[PDB]
């Protein structure tokens, strides 16, 4: 079950259930982490699980989420995410103050406002994902490592911040199977 490690909260795979299928309104955000795994249509069973229940669903792309531009988009097409719940940026990030929950999956540096700070990399002064305004964030990844940029993101010792700790693929199977 869940238990508090260093300054952050490790969540089960129970608990991601528990709070996304009692959750209204959950955004999804994917990231290079989903690309790694190929968690892509287990994440696409989840979301039909969770609107099954009657949840509200939608995914949130940031322009340099993955490593190649479109990245998400094309990885969710594969798994037959409907277009019209996919959101670009700069007209979902508003939405994250509405949502119970902010489901991040293999996703880091987009989130991060530490991450644009270098000139040399592809996310440099673009806007962030606002992730924190959501009721609970929740982030899939195998540890507390770092992601492209190389930086440590403070998301992960908010209040509001449940880490999931394992393979984006597995560890969303998990939730599946938890769900139902
Ligand atoms: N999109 C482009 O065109 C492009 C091209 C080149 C570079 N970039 C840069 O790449 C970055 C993109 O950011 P993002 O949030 O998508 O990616 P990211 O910050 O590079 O990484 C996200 C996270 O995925 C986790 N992960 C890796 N393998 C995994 C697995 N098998 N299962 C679950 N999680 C896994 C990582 O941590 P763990 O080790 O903890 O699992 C990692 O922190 C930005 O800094 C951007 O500028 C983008």
């Amino acid at each position: 079950s869940g238990h508090i490690e260093g300054r952050h909260m490790a969540g089960s795979a129970e608990d991601a259930a528990f709070i996304m299928k009692n959750a209204s309104k959950v955004i999804i955000v994917p990231g290079y982490g989903m690309a790694v795994a190929q968690a892509q249509h287990a994440l696409r069973e989840m979301a039909d699980v969770l609107k099954k229940e009657g949840v509200e669903v939608s995914y949130a792309i940031h322009p340099v989420a993955g490593r190649m531009p479109g990245h998400m988009n094309v990885l969710l097409a594969e798994a037959n995410v409907p277009y019209d719940e996919v959101f670009e940026l700069e007209e979902i990030n508003s939405s994250f103050q509405t949502a119970d929950v902010a489901f991040v999956i293999g996703a880091n540096d987009v989130t991060n406002p530490a991450a644009k700070t270098d000139p040399s990399s592809p996310i440099y002064g673009m806007p962030i994902l606002d992730v924190e305004k959501a009721g609970t964030v929740l982030f899939i990844k195998r540890s507390m490592a770092s992601g492209y940029a190389g930086v440590e993101n403070e998301l992960f010792f908010r209040n509001n911040t449940m880490m999931l700790f394992g393979d984006a693929k597995k560890m969303t199977e998990q939730i599946v199977q938890a769900m139902n």
